């Protein structure tokens, strides 16, 4: 079998269309995504073409071992695609309707940035090379593209589903390539990390504070250093979920920075019963006293302006 | 092969089956399900039809390739289906009884609001698209809709394995698609859930509640912030056997109610203490008086109000 | 291909063997076993029976796809069975022998009541529908039937491997089904258990019990407290080996009623502390003193309880 | 495809050679490793014989469908290798040389007893079942065993490589098989264990025992408590790493033994205490001061004597 | 099919050409790394020579099964390469362009001693073995040898991909072999390790610092023990994350150091306490005024001398 030749010098325009079945297992660690859906193609062969009224059919229907078809592959999939052919028409010009059934494992990098509160444009990349005899082209069918009501991603909102209309044509090993970025706009479900990780993580922190009333040394060691480790647990509980970015995320700067404060409060703790065994607990009183406002004050604050420097 | 041709105008009539052999992996996190069942499947086809008298034999047995199989398709599926054809049988009339024995991992969403005292309602969705032709119309016969007394699911109690006999018709890419609905009733076996979570989860909150009769500050501070991270520990571990839900669940609103008794315990701890160190012990032994009461009574009245709103 | 024609109205006898050379993979979360066995048939096909003087050879060998091979299959199986053909022979008489090598993931329910004590009866269901033409019925050759003596099931032993040599037969969906049971009888290595698990838990509770024998509430609350989470993660560690049972497991009983323990350990500790603040240390200490008795003899009388209705 | 006929009664000599290539994924708890390598098999067959005058090539290149070859399996091996044929090749005198390279994961027991200082006998079993017309008994070509300079098992030492020449000829089901034994040598690389298990392990152990060097039962509680649950974790720590054994390991008896260190140090920390109230700290200081030697020397002593026995 | 013949006594030339598609799951603990990308070979067969004014072609298209292609494995793979051809081009002289997208989970050792600031070259190695007729040596074709833009490999920074254009020839069981190394030149991205494991462990080890501004044995044990078992929920993790190495990386010798300073502040809070107990509070003044500064200082100097050891 050989591609179709062309009447003039013109490349091979084949009309692609991905319409989404399922959506799931989106991998935040791996920064991949698992997908069912239908691959349309369609292009015409003028070698396929024929007169409806001798013929009485007014379509003809193929196998993909009896017909060319161009090799249109998936670019950012883990391992080829499980395709399973489930139509080929051919019309009386010649025009092929090609209809296949596909899963694939998507490798589309994340912005973990603002997490949880990211959003991300998920990609599946389409590429044909251009044959020996002729260039071929890639387009898109808008009719043809779109994804079912029930596809659900867990954890996520699905907004959108568009094909950037216009093929990114490029030369690669003398040969030319024409690629089809097919979009996918989805936004977190942060409901859930409020509270089991965020709630919880702050009330530790305010139970921290609690030293800020307290004289006894022994116990505000006990709360001070016990919410630490409770802090500790939440923060690998976090880079457990989360594959390590060259960038701090917005979960990841907060954690880190109420770091800070827990050290903060341990001097705090530690200058407060020195001073008491200095026998001056008069400037003991003041530094705590002030602590009781400064501590939640340049927490809201330094937390202004974090928010402030993500969103 | 091409498809049977029609009588008059009518489309044909696939009569589906499912019979349950296997159930198992039901994976909460992943909301999938596997089954290992027999898929049976039933046309006419007079092109297959013989005279029973001079062929001798009352039935015709054949091989998938020899004769036209319509392309039945599992919606909600991670890849397609393992089948393995066990047989296909022509009556004289041409009624074709298709019968394969297929495994598939199932994508089934789940309503985790009552957890651990959920019930859900797996779905198996069966398909048809019609062809250039003829069009296909998917029916069920509940002769062959069943499952084996043996159809157990590790952790869950099986009710029913019923089919939506009215099928879906709607359009697809300009095709007539055929959808049946196969349901899979089924209730959560919350034994476990009460030795294991429940019960332990209670007795370190009722531990944390014993500071309400003690004056030693640095006991209650060991007290309530020791049992708090055993909370912090359970909630971690209820949390790893979920997916992360846009909703509350029943055993995440508990967890998450018990964190502000917590807090309110380490303010008492701390109201008390510092009331004491002020030389007003009467004040500090009127709260925690009151606390001894009031503790368990709005535990016992929150948790009336959550079962009354979850259930 | 068409099934051998029976003399009468005889159905087809295939006589099954299974000997085991791996055992692997035994999943108790799973409730799976891994196995690699060889799996033999045999049958009379008169079609096939040939002069031995004539032929010379006493024995014929074939390929799977030249003659009729009846369709066994494996009920319990995650997946379908991956064989592999060792060989075909067929006698004068026309007895065939078949003989290929198989693996499979076998499900297989556990009884977890009496773990880690219990001991497990696994089962590989060898299954065979009836065709259009005749009835097929299974037999067990007990001289095919076995294991191999390097056979070994990690953390298991191993005491039999036998088949119910009397199939069940019975109807499902229009058509005869024999059934056969091989049964593979284990029993758990209990050892590990004790130094990793049982020991280290008596010694944690063991430990908390040392608080009868101290008047520092201070001190007591770390101590029963500590005690207490150290047995959280072990009931966790423990949990996670098993799936979620709808009844009690022996270690599941033990672990749960060693919370009652720390549970009735905290209230005497805040007994004996409210009483000594009360200034009553007269009756605090008789408390305490019943306590370094009662406590041991009633986890010494429970546990008698608990193992006469588990064993 | 028949065998090749004998000369006189003589079984066939199927001459075998394993070179691997790559050695991975040595799994402890699964007590299994994965292989890649190359498998040599050479028999003569006179049917395949040619005059190297007469046919021009001095060796004759062959297809598997082609020829008979030997259907040599692997015996410990999870699922069938998955092999793929390099070249066959047949001399003039109807020497086959044929050559594969595979993958396989091996199953082969482990001896934990000395772990992490053990030494392991990895096993790689070959097997051929005779066939009807004749006898087919296995041989080593020791010219064609080997293993590549690069073969590297993570974590351990790669000592040697060898075949038992002469193979374990028995019977099994009224038919010869001829089974060879390929040994793998390896020693574990024992040096991470030291610094990341045994050394922060004894560091804790040893900060228990400051408690003999203090008055405050207070100090001295937190001091064994903490550290016990620390050593519970280092015990959860290793025995995550490995299988469950019905013997003792040696990490297993020393970690088992240091709980009981933990245990009669909780004794003395309570005895100690308990002569203190009763006003006579004149014991408690005598007891004190034998349990800073006693405490090492028996430590020092039972370790030696468990070396001993393990070594 | 037979291989090209040799025009004179030279052995074949197959120019390869690797371009990588996709980098993805570089795992440290396993030591390898998953590649999606085109594999591109080229050889001339005099015997696929054609004349384009006959053929009515310029270049010809072939199927794998029509003609010889060179039997071009990977060394350093996990299992066979999951390959499909994309292009077969044949030129009029008989050049032969071969086109195939491969996907492999490639083996590759790693040097975690400088980690996490290591730098990685893994390594692709092609082979190729000679036939009985002529010896077949590989070759780099620079233009076909390269990597997309868009490749990334999660938390790496990838410099380079180039080829040891000299192939490394030897012998290997009686015949020839032709080796090629691609290396893809890698850096580790440091960044998270920084806030989630370096400064968190580094905060901790100053907290306990705070005992030497503490008189207060009872905190200090707290303050010291505590602190300690989090610089273990720590190491566990750097050592959940990685393999065990049979040498020091440098987070490993920081972790380990940190132990000894653990050791030796307890050391410091049992003597400073001893002391005081023995009414010598002026010793014990000079030992804890001491320790404020010594303990930095040596922690500081030891840092630089590890870091010049290591890099
Ligand atoms: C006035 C005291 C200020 C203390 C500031 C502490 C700075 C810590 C720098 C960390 C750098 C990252 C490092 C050890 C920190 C111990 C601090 C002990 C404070 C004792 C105060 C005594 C009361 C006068
Ligand atoms: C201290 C505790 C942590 C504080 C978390 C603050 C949440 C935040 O910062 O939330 C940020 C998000 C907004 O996300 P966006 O709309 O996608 O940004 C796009 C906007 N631009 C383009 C203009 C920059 O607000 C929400 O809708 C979620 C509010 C959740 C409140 C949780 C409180 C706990
Ligand atoms: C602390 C709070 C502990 C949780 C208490 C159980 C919640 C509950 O009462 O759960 C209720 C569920 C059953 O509910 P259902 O029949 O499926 O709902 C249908 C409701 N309609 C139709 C009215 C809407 O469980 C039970 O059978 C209760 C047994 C568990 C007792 C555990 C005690 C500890
Ligand atoms: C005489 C004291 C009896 C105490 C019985 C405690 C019953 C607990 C029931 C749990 C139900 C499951 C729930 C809070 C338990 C706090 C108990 C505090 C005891 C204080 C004793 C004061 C000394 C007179
Ligand atoms: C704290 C409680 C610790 C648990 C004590 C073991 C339970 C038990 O006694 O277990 C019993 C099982 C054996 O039972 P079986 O022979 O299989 O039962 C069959 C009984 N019929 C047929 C009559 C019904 O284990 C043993 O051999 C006991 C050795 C383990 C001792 C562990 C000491 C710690
Ligand atoms: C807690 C106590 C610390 C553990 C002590 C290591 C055990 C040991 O000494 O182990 C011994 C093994 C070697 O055993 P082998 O020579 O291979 O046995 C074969 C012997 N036969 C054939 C005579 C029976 O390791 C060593 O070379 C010791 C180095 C490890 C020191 C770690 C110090 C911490
Ligand atoms: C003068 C005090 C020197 C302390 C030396 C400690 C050596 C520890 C060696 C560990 C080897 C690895 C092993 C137990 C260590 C307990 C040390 C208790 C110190 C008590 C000091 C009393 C005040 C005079
Ligand atoms: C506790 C101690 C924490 C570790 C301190 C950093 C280690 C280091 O100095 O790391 C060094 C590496 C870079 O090394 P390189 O340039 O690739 O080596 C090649 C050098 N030759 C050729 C001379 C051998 O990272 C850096 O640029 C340092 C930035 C990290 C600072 C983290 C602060 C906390
Ligand atoms: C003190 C250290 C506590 C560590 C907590 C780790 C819990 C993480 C579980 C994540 C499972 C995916
Ligand atoms: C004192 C704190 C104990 C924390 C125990 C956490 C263990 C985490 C296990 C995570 C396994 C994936
Ligand atoms: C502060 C301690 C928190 C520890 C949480 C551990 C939960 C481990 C769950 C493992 C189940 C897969
Ligand atoms: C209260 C802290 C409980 C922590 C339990 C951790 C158990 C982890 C076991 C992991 C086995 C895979
Ligand atoms: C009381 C604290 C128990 C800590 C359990 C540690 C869990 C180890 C996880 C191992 C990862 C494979
Ligand atoms: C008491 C120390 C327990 C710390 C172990 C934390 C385990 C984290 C597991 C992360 C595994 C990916
Ligand atoms: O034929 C199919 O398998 C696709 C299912 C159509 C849809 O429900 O979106
Ligand atoms: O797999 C089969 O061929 C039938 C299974 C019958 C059953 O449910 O027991
Ligand atoms: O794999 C085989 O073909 C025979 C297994 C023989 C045995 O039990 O060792
Ligand atoms: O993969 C091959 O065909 C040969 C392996 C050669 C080697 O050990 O490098
Ligand atoms: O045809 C292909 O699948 C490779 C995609 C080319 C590239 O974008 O690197
Ligand atoms: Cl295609
Ligand atoms: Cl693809
Ligand atoms: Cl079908
Ligand atoms: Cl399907
Ligand atoms: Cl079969
Ligand atoms: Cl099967
Ligand atoms: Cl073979
Ligand atoms: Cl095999
Ligand atoms: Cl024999
Ligand atoms: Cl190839
Ligand atoms: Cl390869
Ligand atoms: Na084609
Ligand atoms: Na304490
Ligand atoms: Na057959
Ligand atoms: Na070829």
């Amino acid at each position: 079998v050989s591609p179709p030749p062309p009447i003039a010098d013109e490349p091979l325009t084949v009309n692609t269309g991905i319409y989404l079945i399922e959506c799931y297992s989106l991998d935040d660690k791996a920064e991949t995504f698992k997908v069912n859906a239908f691959l349309s193609l369609s292009w015409k062969d003028r070698r396929l073409a024929f007169d409806p009224v001798r013929s009485g059919v007014r379509v003809k229907t193929y196998e993909p071992e009896a017909i060319w078809i161009p090799e249109i592959r998936f670019v950012n999939v883990e391992n080829a695609r499980d395709a399973d052919v489930v139509d080929i028409s051919v019309s009386p010009d010649g025009t092929v309707q090609y209809l296949e059934r596909f899963s694939a494992r998507v490798l589309s990098p994340l912005d973990f940035r603002r997490y949880p509160f990211d959003s991300q444009t998920l990609h599946i990349y389409l590429i044909v090379r251009s044959v020996d005899t002729r260039n071929i082209v890639l387009a898109v069918d808008l009719e043809k593209v779109g994804k079912n009501d029930d596809v659900f991603l867990t954890g996520w909102d699905i907004e959108s589903f568009t094909a950037v209309v216009k093929p990114a044509n490029f030369a690669l090993e003398d040969r030319l390539e024409s690629k089809l970025d097919y979009q996918l706009r989805i936004s977190r479900q942060y409901f859930s990390y409020i509270p089991n990780i965020i709630l919880p993580m702050l009330f530790i922190l305010f139970i921290s504070w609690t030293a800020f009333w307290s004289t006894s040394y022994e116990a505000n060691v006990t709360l001070v250093v016990s919410t630490l480790i409770a802090h500790i647990a939440f923060n690998i509980l976090v880079e457990t979920n989360l594959p390590k970015t060259p960038y701090m995320t917005y979960t990841g700067a907060i954690i880190f920075m109420i770091y800070l404060f827990y050290f903060v409060a341990v001097i705090e703790v530690t200058v407060q019963h020195y001073l008491k065994v200095e026998s001056q607990p008069a400037r003991a009183a003041s530094i705590t006293r002030a602590s009781r406002i400064a501590f939640p004050v340049v927490f809201l604050l330094a937390n202004i302006i974090l928010a402030f420097l993500f969103f």
